[PDB]
């Protein structure tokens, strides 16, 4: 079986990052055909020594983006919105805005023309500055010309999906994604019942730190999971006609790719790359400059469906944690990478790029 040699390669994967990353706690799920294999190791929190489980609560950061994108794909698909309307065309408090020329799709994929990575701290979370912060935003670029990561791109993309189905963004979530993806250890906002499974953060000096309130924080970065949920999420985009069809085209619809940076094709949310490929270009795809710089673009002709020989990945931080999620659809192979630490990109991918390409060696003809 190759589940023999897991647990073995899962170690010499992680147990070195954690050491010099000084990370407290991670959690490791893997899906080989459908089939889950779990690791767990340090601590949830350090203060009362509470060890990491699969069932353990971890800040995912920007996967959020992952199920925010669902919802969007969830709207599409039951014809409430199309990628190519115009913004203001789903908030009419943007009309008469630069909203007024730039579509759900360039929002979607970061190149609405420069939308920063956060809001300025001045925005609270508060609908009227939210509007007004978007009412009074001036352009970097033209749309549809360069990518620049960012929260406030996507998070507007979440927020007029919500719109579209004419319901709280949070309410949708909680009442109609979560339950149809069979998630019942996924939040946006921890319940009194499952507050003893939500990890402790930890930042610079082993700061304490868990995500606070924000401006479209549920929208892009507000999930709280456990490694064994985030699992079954990745099997869901891996076989989603087992879900009921509206759930499975919602999926499905998060697996189209628009445009090229590099190695990488932007999809909503999910961002794929040929495999097999190179450890040191999937770690140039997450890396630094990737997510803080602008970035050409080279568009495709025609969507391209990200499935087949394809790795599908998103990473996600927020102050106190750092995730990493991986799928590849022509081997069956699922991936799940959760840490109490913000620790760097390129070891989230070291991580995995040791479990997938351990994995990919045992499915070779000896001699
Ligand atoms: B991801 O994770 O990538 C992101 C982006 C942007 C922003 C954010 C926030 C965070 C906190 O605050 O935590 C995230």
């Amino acid at each position: 079986a190759p589940a023999d040699r897991l647990k073995a390669l899962v170690d010499a994967a992680v147990q070195p990052v954690m050491k010099a990353n000084d990370i407290p706690g991670l959690a490791v799920a893997i899906s080989l055909k459908g089939e889950p294999h779990y690791f767990s190791y340090g601590l949830a929190s350090k203060e009362d020594g509470r060890r990491v489980t699969p069932e353990t609560l971890f800040e995912i950061g920007s996967v959020s983006k992952t199920f925010t994108a669902t919802l969007a794909g969830y709207a599409l698909t039951q014809d409430k919105m199309r990628l190519d309307d115009r913004a203001s065309q789903h908030w009419p408090a943007l009309q008469g805005s630069r909203f007024d020329g730039i579509s759900l799709l360039d929002l979607a994929t970061y190149t609405a023309g420069g939308l920063p990575l956060q809001f300025p701290d001045s925005v609270q979370k508060d609908q009227a500055q939210i509007r007004d912060y978007y009412r009074q935003w001036q352009p970097t670029y033209a749309p549809g010309s360069q990518r620049l990561y960012s929260n406030p791109s996507i998070g507007l993309f979440g927020y007029l999906a919500a719109r579209s189905l004419g319901q709280p963004f949070e309410r949708l979530m909680e009442q109609q994604v979560f339950p149809a993806l069979g998630l019942e250890q996924t939040h946006l906002d921890v319940p009194e019942a499952a507050l003893a499974q939500y990890a402790q953060g930890y930042g610079k000096d082993d700061r304490p730190l868990r995500v606070g309130p924000g401006p479209l924080d549920a929208e892009g970065y507000g999930v709280k999971t456990s490694a064994a949920d985030l699992l079954r999420f990745v099997d869901a985009n891996l076989h989603p006609e087992r879900l009921d069809r509206p759930w499975a085209q919602a999926l499905d619809a998060t697996h189209r790719g628009y445009y090229k940076v590099g190695d990488m094709t932007q999809g909503l949310g999910w961002e794929a790359y040929d495999w097999p490929i190179s450890l040191k270009r999937l770690q140039a795809g997450n890396s630094t400059p990737m997510a803080l710089q602008p970035h050409r673009i080279a568009r495709l002709p025609a969507p391209q469906a990200l499935e087949g020989q394809r790795l599908l990945n998103k990473t996600g931080s927020t102050n106190g944690f750092g995730a990493y999620v991986a799928f590849v659809p022509g081997r069956d192979l699922g991936l799940v990478i959760l840490a109490n630490r913000n620790y760097p990109n390129a070891e989230r991918v070291k991580i995995a790029y040791a479990i997938l390409s351990g994995l990919e060696q045992q499915g070779k003809v000896p001699l």
